[PDB]
């Protein structure tokens, strides 16, 4: 509850996007509350609730680099992606 911060609950949240993001930003929000588009600069690795695009993609697309674009690229995506099954 109170002795409970992102960088101590940081397990390694690569893939449980919404399930963990709401929890992450709920504590982390002293530094970047505003869902600010530059969210590829702090320990932020996701976006509050996110959209169905980003969710379905980064669920497999956590290769420790390309996430930093994918985190927020979903905001301007204009479509459902191109991946008929995740792997």
């Amino acid at each position: 509850m109170s002795p409970t911060s992102i960088l101590d609950i940081r397990q390694g949240p690569k893939e449980p996007f919404r399930d963990y993001v709401d929890r992450f930003y709920k504590t982390l929000r002293a530094e970047q509350a505003s869902q600010e588009v530059k969210n590829a600069m702090t320990e932020t690795l996701l976006v509050q609730n996110a959209n169905p695009d980003c969710k379905t993609i980064l669920k497999a697309l956590g290769p420790a680099a390309t996430l930093e674009e994918m985190m927020t690229a979903c905001q301007g995506v204009g479509g459902p992606g191109h991946k008929a099954r995740v792997l």
